Parts: C-alpha cells; sequence; structure tokens
C-alpha cells in the first residue's frame, strides 16, 4: 500500500532519475510516472514490488559493507559518475544498478567510514 | 580541503539536492560552477566543503531522535513533504536545504522498514 509520496521517497533515496525510473522500471512516459508520484493514479502492483525489491538489493549491499568496517578497514568504494564506466565493470548490469551504487558509496562516505574513489 | 569532486556530488544527492539549490545556498554561485565542482574542471571551496560536512552533521542528529523512538519499538510517521512551502509552515526558521535533509531521512526509514510517511 505504498502512496505517491513513499514512491517519490524511495525513487529519491534509490538516487534514480525521473526519466530512469520511468523508463526501466515503470515502462511509462516520464509524464505517467509523475503521476504516480502526485497521486494522480495509483502506484501499480508491479512498480511497488520491484521498488522494495530494489531496496532489498540495497540492503544487501550495505550489510557486506559493514562487515568490513567492523574488521576495522576503512573502505575505498567506487563512486561512478559516468554510467558508461560503471557499465564498463558491470557488464550485466544497467543504469539502476548504477543509481544503486551510488546510493551506497554515498551513504558511507557521508557517514564518515568511506572514501570515494 | 580534501572532499574530491565525486564526494561532492555524493554528500550532495544523498542530502537530496538539487544541484540549483545547492548552487544558490551552498555555493553562492551559478549552477555551472557547481557542476564544475562535481565534474572535476574546478576545484571544491574549502568552505562548500565545510558547509556540505556540518550538513551532514544537522541530518545526523535529525536521525539520532528516530533512532531513540526505534529503540521504543515505535513505528514513526515522518513527514514527507513534497511542496517547499508546506515544509516551512512546520519549520518556519528553515530553508529549501532543510526541506531536502527532511526528505532524505524520511526517506531512508520509509524504505529502510521503519517508518510510515504521511
Ligand atoms: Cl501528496
Ligand atoms: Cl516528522
Ligand atoms: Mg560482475
Ligand atoms: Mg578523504
Ligand atoms: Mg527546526
Ligand atoms: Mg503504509
Amino acid at each position: 500500500s505504498m502512496t505517491n509520496k513513499e514512491l517519490q521517497a524511495i525513487r529519491k533515496l534509490l538516487m534514480l532519475d525521473v526519466s530512469e525510473a520511468a523508463e526501466h522500471i515503470g515502462r511509462v512516459s516520464a509524464r505517467s510516472w509523475q503521476y504516480w508520484e502526485s497521486g494522480r493514479s495509483a502506484v501499480p502492483d508491479d512498480v511497488e514490488q520491484e521498488m522494495l525489491d530494489l531496496a532489498s538489493v540495497r540492503i544487501e549491499m550495505m550489510s557486506a559493507i559493514d562487515k568490513r568496517l567492523a574488521d576495522g578497514e576503512r573502505p575505498k568504494l567506487r563512486f561512478y559518475n559516468k554510467l558508461d564506466e560503471y557499465l564498463a565493470d558491470n557488464p550485466d548490469h544497467n543504469v539502476i544498478g548504477w543509481r544503486l551504487s551510488q546510493s551506497v558509496a554515498a551513504l558511507y562516505y557521508t557517514e564518515g567510514h568511506a572514501d570515494l574513489i
């Protein structure tokens, strides 16, 4: 029962642009995605579940870094600012995985735990 | 002053700032100048770095109060504002930067499963 504001919140947390979420998750125009965030139309079940699954991936990514911190390591995390460079290192990923990687790396940098390269 | 261009972009995005908002309020520069700081074309100014680190500290303070409610077994209802003026009505001594920080905190706890958004 994700609301319009909850969709927007998770989309922003995952560092997706509207156009990226619209193209790949919604398979709709950016305008149609904006309508789900504005509440003009209900958030589709399939879109809700996909946002939740992507959040679960992000959690798995964080649990792994947490173990490195528990070991005393100060990780050097890749912050890719070029999609093509992310994809060259992750040939089976796409723009969604790129944004997830940014969200995770930014969290640990901002918390003071990791350095970005 | 050791924050890199990518670290600036990372913290700016984590705090949910649009480039234009960061440029106007934190940089006191054009959007293009802020973009140059994120792309590496121009060095990140020391004072910009410090304001961004200070904003991260503000965000930590905001999260610590929520964490204490979670420790009591509460499921908070966090306000997710999607209009600046509605945030300001409840937070009249704040600005657009404060609004974005409030979104970043509410979105974190909602996405991690601990809070509902209203
Ligand atoms: Cl609304
Ligand atoms: Cl609140
Ligand atoms: Mg691989
Ligand atoms: Mg450093
Ligand atoms: Mg206040
Ligand atoms: Mg609910």
